[PDB]
């Protein structure tokens, strides 16, 4: 990105909900970003399920995921969420956030190739220690809101070190809202509730293609109670609504 | 397509609105399709703006459309709808149905290349006579609901005679509804009102990717009054709702 500035016009959206968090919103045409909290925008957190973005691309690029029509069959063995207990397409697995599918993908990719792609993608601190199938969930991997938007811009432009085909496949799988004037591509994440003193993190990252403009965004917040989870989308949605981008 | 079978259970969605039309619905593949009207399923009509699908693919394949991020700049000269009087992306031009953008694409593609691609795509009667920039609007080109679903299935499978990249670009541009369990890719069309004796045609074609299944669809209807236009979506939507698809 070309620039970043701190603003205060979004602060009310956080204070109204007693949330400690950050929103970063970048306009493609001007390469300029705005945030409510410059310091927090550079702080690095567990990606949790936002990692499904690079993991999907790496899965495709290595051939672990055959193509965009791959179905990930459920083996009948119980999963942590009922919604995960079914056959899933790539978009399906991303949209219900079926972590076990992606844990199997990561295992097949393996440490050497995973390390290589995270370096190529400049993905956070690029630290995959903690187990090949959990580094992004409970391990050492950390990424900032600024880094999320940088990464997403590269994906949008097909500038990642992967085939254009594979970037396109992932981009379509990430579509979460379609309107005649805009398309939203996005992914949520949630590390857990942590403790009161050491809270978890929740994310919502993505981009909005709106007329001929493109807006890259990354939201994160501290979370110590699962009841607060919907705020990860409502706060940034309200901000982007008040900016006239969506809604 | 393998076989097409009559399903009389959707008739009420048509009769309730006094509409003469056809819906063609195919689960998984065009091996077996269902319809309310065997004869009309294969009757060929002007594609109107449903032609924006092959035209976009051909524009990309020929390099007339440079890439996925091409902006079609408005020259500031009057266009037939105010919503077309602005710079547009490829998805934008498709979604608002900006005919003049696609007319210019067609002119640049040219007759020889256009004919070649419609033959490759098996697109309707492949008749491009009536002027390079209006054959799908008022010319001799005709396509049926069955042929639309065949063509859309090929696109979905990346099996058209075009790069996989170009087919993926057009597929994303066609996304019109996103839900956690389903994605709808679709395009409307409307030839005009014609006359009570010789009505125009309205279309809605596309596919729904639901759970691990895919459903290809094509709807058309006779239309002589623009008031009836929303029926081109509401009738097939009601049918697909009652099938449990959307």
């Amino acid at each position: 990105m070309g620039s970043i500035t701190e603003n205060t016009s979004w602060n009310k959206e956080f204070s109204a909900e007693a949330v400690n968090g950050v929103f970063v919103l970048c306009k493609s045409s001007s390469k300029s970003c705005a945030t409510n909290d410059l310091a927090r925008a550079s702080k690095e957190y567990l990606p949790a399920s936002t990692f499904k973005i690079p993991n999907a691309i790496i899965g495709l690029e290595t051939g672990v995921i055959k193509n965009e029509h791959q179905v990930f069959k459920w083996d009948g063995k119980p999963r942590a969420m009922k919604q995960w207990e079914r056959d899933l397409t790539l978009r399906g697995a991303i949209q219900v956030s079926a972590t076990p599918v992606f844990q199997q993908i990561a295992r097949e990719v393996g440490e050497v190739r995973m390390q290589k792609y995270l370096k190529k993608f400049s993905y956070g601190n690029q630290n995959i220690s903690g187990g090949i199938d959990k580094f992004w969930l409970e391990g050492q991997l950390r990424i900032s809101a600024v880094n999320q938007v940088e990464f997403l811009e590269s994906l949008y432009l097909n500038k990642l070190s992967a085939s254009k085909e594979n970037q396109l496949i992932v981009k379509e799988a990430l579509v979460t809202e379609a309107a005649p004037e805009y398309l939203v591509h996005s992914k949520t994440g949630f590390s857990g509730v942590g403790t009161e003193s050491n809270p978890g993190v929740a994310w919502w990252v993505g981009w909005v293609e709106k007329e001929t403009e493109v807006y890259f965004f990354a939201f994160n917040m501290d979370i110590d109670n699962e009841s607060k989870l919907p705020l990860r989308k409502s706060i940034p949605t309200k901000i982007m609504e008040s900016e006239g981008i969506i809604g």
